């Protein structure tokens, strides 16, 4: 579950930069 | 699972402020 | 897992209204 | 877990049509 | 869980191309 929460976190920042460009 | 649902919740609000700027 | 799928569902509609405003 | 991955898939397409309108 | 993280990854890229068009 450790590497599983680390992989989901990566995609998390991927969505962050998303709102950054659209915002 | 407690801290796991608390970490996902944080990102949840992160997406909320997202629709706020785009909306 | 029941309340866990009910909490994720709530955020689900939260994203729905999101595409509604942006769409 | 079967119906759990089928419920998440539904929301998946819900987000797809989202990028479709915004794109 | 292996095929489960591979199915979620697919949708991941699905959201990526999303910010690409909107950005």
């Amino acid at each position: 579950e450790k590497m599983s929460t680390a992989i989901s976190v990566l995609l998390a920042q991927a969505v962050f930069l998303l709102l950054t460009s659209q915002r």
